[PDB]
C-alpha cells in the first residue's frame, strides 16, 4: 500500500474567445486514488461539463468549449484520494479577444485532413505551425491526450509537427486536434477524422 503521487499536473493556460482549452491531471497509488474537479472551490457537475476518463479512474481531463470571458476566467482544483491520504494541485485560466492579440501569438499554417486508409497501411497526419518565439505541437483523439511512447513503436509524432501511424487496425479510427502553444497563448486546428476500410 502507498499514497498517491503525482505523475502530470496542469499548468496555467491562455486561450482564445469562441476557441477550446483542456487541462490533464494523473496520479499513481495503491490501491489506485480517484480523481475530482473543482471550480471557485465548489465541486463540478458532470451532467453539465464535459469530463473524460483514463487510467481505470487515475487520470481525467476538463474540457471547455466554446470560450467565454466572463464565464470561464478563474481558478480551477484538481483533487486525489485513496484510504491512505489525499493530495492537491491548482492552475488559472486567462482568456483574450480578438483585439487584444500580440504578434506572435501561434498560428495554424498547414493543419490535418479528412483520412480513408486501408488496413495494415500507413498514415499520416500533418500539422505546420508559426509565431514568435517557435510554439511546441501536441495531438488530442477524441478529446483525450495521445501518448506515442506506449505504442512500442507503432505511433511517432515527427520534428515538423507530423503524428505518424504505421500497421493501421480498427481502434485508430476517430477524430483528432492539433496544438500549438507558447509563451504567449495556445491555440487549435479543426478537427480532421480517420476512417479504416476494406
Ligand atoms: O461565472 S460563474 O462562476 O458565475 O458561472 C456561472 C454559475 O452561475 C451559477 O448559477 C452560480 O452562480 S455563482 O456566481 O454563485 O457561482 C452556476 O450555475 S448552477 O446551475 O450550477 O448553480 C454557474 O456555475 S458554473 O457555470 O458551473 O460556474
Amino acid at each position: 500500500d502507498s499514497k498517491p503521487v503525482f505523475i502530470k499536473v496542469p499548468e496555467d493556460q491562455t486561450g482564445l474567445s469562441g476557441g477550446v482549452a483542456s487541462f490533464v491531471c494523473q496520479a499513481t497509488g495503491e490501491p489506485k486514488p480517484r480523481i475530482t474537479w473543482m471550480k471557485k472551490g465548489k465541486k463540478v457537475s458532470s451532467q453539465r461539463f464535459e469530463v473524460i476518463e483514463f487510467d481505470d479512474g487515475a487520470g481525467s481531463v476538463l474540457r471547455i468549449q466554446p470560450l467565454r470571458v466572463q464565464r470561464d476566467e478563474a481558478i480551477y482544483e484538481c483533487t486525489a484520494t485513496n484510504s491512505l491520504g489525499e493530495i492537491n494541485t491548482s492552475a488559472k485560466l486567462s482568456v483574450l479577444e480578438e483585439e487584444q492579440l500580440p504578434p506572435g501569438f501561434p498560428s495554424i499554417d498547414m493543419g490535418p485532413q479528412l483520412k480513408v486508409v486501408e488496413k495494415a497501411r500507413t498514415a499520416t497526419m500533418l500539422c505546420a505551425a508559426g509565431g514568435n518565439p517557435d510554439p511546441e505541437i501536441s495531438w488530442f483523439k477524441d478529446f483525450l491526450p495521445v501518448d506515442p511512447a506506449t505504442s512500442n513503436g507503432r505511433i511517432k509524432q515527427l520534428r515538423s509537427g507530423a503524428l505518424q501511424i504505421e500497421s493501421s487496425e480498427e481502434s485508430d479510427q476517430g477524430k483528432y486536434e492539433c496544438v500549438a502553444t507558447n509563451s504567449a497563448g495556445t491555440r487549435y486546428s479543426a478537427p480532421a477524422n480517420l476512417y479504416v476500410r476494406v
